[PDB]
């Protein structure tokens, strides 16, 4: 199957595959991958590395976990990171980021282009240009900056941002958006540990939904 | 253009041990793989879902091509596709059901003989037979014989726009009895007949929070 | 085909499914099957055979229905006793339990070893021996029962007692853990018909999540 397979979810909408959902697709190396395309949202085609829709998943997790990824996909999932990187090593991916709250307001953030670094470079996130967005440009902030976890850390700050505010993220001093942080159901009295994105619904809002997704330039 | 390849319907899954409703491929005419929501409980069990509304979530007031390759998620609302509803209904005979719930959980339900949409070449065309039964009553021999109507392609009998006017896209006359790519209006709405209405269930003011449409062979 | 592809979620596990969902493996007779998998909980590799989570399927169902499984993959179902059977047939796997209150409490419950007796013998449980859970041992009490459901009476009672309670279970006059019963959504003013488990609930609140499952050791 690896020959003329589909290599993302553009290529299945291309090919006709008009109803978002989970499907296999080839990484370079060949590996077969199953992942969740959204053929619907700005045109459709975007591959979901991240989804948080209900609390039911824990994001708390350790380097290993984060790697490898977590989760289900009859919800809540991390791609994973090695996953991720082979997703957006060789091309250019332009990253998507869908919010929701819990009065179903709708808010998104478009990046020009998004790429992960590989295990050894510590999955170092390399973001392209702010496009628009009504949620703001919450990301820009981390540009170029390793990604963390409880058991790692690669920040910027004496502390640990993984543990402080009790996600993973491309955490620097600490952070500006943190959408692995815990499930907190809408404002939250602690500062910054939920599902938050400053120039979205601050510091204080933890989203219903929260989808990362790619797609090729 | 049916393949003698493999599973042409819900029905051959069920036959062949699959109990769990779920999606799962099946083969149309040409053998064109599709992967298809099967329901195998409701009334005996394989029906392929064409139709599904659950929560709101997807957007229904879509345009002709939308309509026409089909749009939404298998994780919770679609339409399949006026294509893909065609070439499952071309050739053959498939009963129709209808599922309905309401939001205080009451079940209602209608169920035709036959149905089939003709090609895109001919507006998707309905063409339903006889009324079986149902709890829901029969809102949908109304549209007999109806080309498929969406809001940039008005192919129905009356001056304005039934799709604007009712914000849906179904098989319009003048305009409708049942308009279940209607807005998703959660219970009762004093707009007029643009929820998930069918008449003879629960009148053109009340917006079900279920709609189910499948088909299985006769 | 069968020679090479997994037999367990644990096999699914180790050669890279990190994500929870529907994969399908090859039973001792080389029968395929489509199980879902959590990879998730406990080191994950559990192929889970019950699901409650929304209410939206019925479980007040016959022998033959509760015989072939029952339910959707999308959502709630029952594996099926002759599925459930072909599974726990040859070897020996860990059940274990996940229960979720309506305010997001987590239970849980771990049995050294679990397997139902065949189509013959009826579908009498062969539990292990508590070990480990949070919700208290309900089953232990079940062990050595037929499973009995409204249209075969297989329990130590006057009346069905799976009647009375509308569930199927390992019941006998009556019942400790009701994992298969209503939905009542919580606080409910019936009797042991919810989706109850003493230790954990009582007899009066009906939980928002179950789940069963096993795994190999
Ligand atoms: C990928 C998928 O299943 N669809 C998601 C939907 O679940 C989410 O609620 C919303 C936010 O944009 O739309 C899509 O991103
Ligand atoms: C997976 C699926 O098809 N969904 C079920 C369907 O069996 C049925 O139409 C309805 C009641 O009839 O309940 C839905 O939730
Ligand atoms: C099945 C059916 O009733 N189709 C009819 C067609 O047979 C008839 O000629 C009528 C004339 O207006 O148009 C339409
Ligand atoms: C626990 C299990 O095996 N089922 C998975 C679970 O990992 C996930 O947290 C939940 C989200 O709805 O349900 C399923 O996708
Ligand atoms: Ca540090
Ligand atoms: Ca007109
Ligand atoms: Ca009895």
């Amino acid at each position: 199957p690896c020959l003329t397979g589909p290599r993302t979810c553009k290529d299945l909408l291309d090919r006709g595959h008009f109803l978002s959902g989970w499907h296999t697709i080839y990484l370079p190396d060949c590996r077969p991958l199953t992942v969740l395309c959204d053929m619907d949202t700005d045109g459709g085609g975007w591959t979901v590395f991240q989804r948080r829709v209900d609390g039911s998943v824990d994001f708390y997790r350790d380097w290993a976990t984060y790697k490898q990824g977590f989760g289900s996909r009859l919800g809540e999932f991390w791609l994973g990171n090695d996953n991720i990187h082979a997703l957006t090593a060789q091309g250019t991916s332009e990253l998507r980021t869908d919010l929701v709250d819990f009065e179903d307001n709708y808010q998104f953030a478009k990046y020009r282009s998004f790429k992960v670094a590989d295990e050894a470079e510590k999955y170092n996130l390399v973001l392209g240009a702010f496009v628009e967005g009504s949620a703001g440009d919450s990301l820009t902030f981390h540009n170029n900056q390793s990604f963390s976890t409880k058991d790692q850390d690669n920040d910027l700050n004496t502390g640990n941002c993984a543990v402080m505010f009790q996600g993973a993220w491309w955490y620097k001093n600490c952070h500006t958006s943190n959408l692995n942080g815990r499930y907190l159901r809408g404002t939250h009295g602690s500062f910054a540990n939920g599902i938050n994105w400053k120039s979205g619904k601050g510091y204080n809002y933890s989203y219903k939904v929260s989808e990362m997704k790619v797609r090729p330039a």
